[PDB]
């Protein structure tokens, strides 16, 4: 299942990391999307397993500090309350709280 992942990178390398991660993941998932999204942050949409196959290569291990996994992305303010909403670019990432009816 696709997730909406924010990767924290070292400073100044967002654009190259986005480009190179998309060229690595394409083999596993021809539908991947990547973009640089803020200072020290890259967006990727793919399954977590496909991301990790690439993030464990030597080249990416050096450049990536952490990741944050979200369930949804919206271009307008989301309407949920029982959730975490993070705005990066002018894009809204949502992580839902489990067990809400």
């Amino acid at each position: 299942m696709k997730k909406h992942i924010i990767i924290k990178t070292i400073p100044k390398k967002e654009e190259i990391i986005s480009r190179d991660l998309c060229d690595c993941i394409y083999y596993y998932d021809n539908s991947v999307i990547c973009k640089p999204i803020g200072p020290s942050k890259v967006y990727v949409s793919t399954s977590l397993e496909n991301l990790e196959k690439c993030l464990q290569l030597h080249y990416f291990k050096k450049l990536v500090k952490n990741i944050e996994i979200f369930d949804e992305v919206h271009n307008s303010k989301p309407n949920c309350d029982k959730c975490l909403i993070v705005e990066i670019g002018g894009v809204y990432f949502v992580r839902r709280v489990n067990g809400v009816p």
